[PDB]
């Protein structure tokens, strides 16, 4: 039942940078949420030496939504992105932090 190791909350984004750049795994992810939009929320993923951040997106219905497809959840949104790319220009699978 666990709870996610994904979500760390109200975090700056440089510290989500610091943080995922010393990772090993590309894929390697977390939810934040955002300083400055009250109540959004955003997804950082390392790929290389590089940390990817995509917004995520919230339509009138309260889906949540990186691209098109619609999620009921920030669960779900982040586990169909375990097995489809976030990324449109490089295939990167979301896989858990290492608490190393």
């Amino acid at each position: 039942m666990k709870p996610h190791p994904w979500f760390f909350g109200k975090i700056p984004r440089a510290k989500a940078e610091e943080m995922l750049s010393k990772q090993r795994h590309d894929g390697a992810f977390l939810i934040r949420e955002s300083e400055s939009a009250p109540g959004d929320f955003s997804l950082s993923v390392k790929f290389g030496n590089d940390v990817q951040h995509f917004k995520v997106l919230r339509d009138g219905a309260g889906k949540y939504f990186l691209w098109v497809v619609k999620f009921n959840s920030l669960n779900e949104l982040v586990d169909y992105h375990r097995s489809t790319s976030v990324s449109r220009n490089q295939q990167i699978f979301l896989r858990d932090i290492e608490q190393v």
